This record gives C-alpha cells, sequence and structure tokens, in this order.
C-alpha cells in the first residue's frame, strides 16, 4: 500500500505542479486581458474622435 | 499510510479545485480572451478605416 499510494502521491504532486504551470499561463492570460482592455480604451477613444 | 492518504486525498481535492479554477476556468478565460482579441482586431480595423 505504501508503494502504490506513494506512486499515487508522486503523480498527484506532478499534477499539482502542472496546475501551477497552468496558473502561470492563466496569469499570462490576465496580462492579455489588461493589454486588450487598454487597447480597447484606445480603440474607443480613436473611434469617438 | 493514513497521513500519506491525507497527503494524497487532500492533494486530490487540491487537484480538483485547481483544475476547475486554474485549468477549466483557464479555458473559459481563454475563450473570453480570444473573443476580446478578435473584437479588438475588428475595432482597430474600423479605426484605420
Amino acid at each position: 500500500t505504501k508503494e502504490r499510494q506513494q506512486k499515487a502521491e508522486a503523480e498527484l504532486k506532478e499534477l499539482e505542479q502542472k496546475h501551477t504551470q497552468l496558473c502561470e499561463e492563466k496569469n499570462l492570460l490576465q496580462e492579455k486581458l489588461q493589454a486588450e482592455t487598454e487597447l480597447y480604451a484606445e480603440a474607443e477613444e480613436m473611434r469617438v474622435r
């Protein structure tokens, strides 16, 4: 049981680090959010001009 | 064995939550970001036009 669930523990920890890497990619996605909303403000400004 | 289960079962719930708000919500935000990018590209095209 120790062997099998230690393998399972290692697998779940690797999945945890994968979740952290996808969270970093999500932070990059929010950086895209803010860049796009700034560009949207600029776009609306140019459009009303 | 028990503390390693709690090291894994309480890690498995961590995987579940970080996947539903860091990998699934990541995909939802990715769809939102793609929509925003396409709409801003259309906005900039209208700007130059």
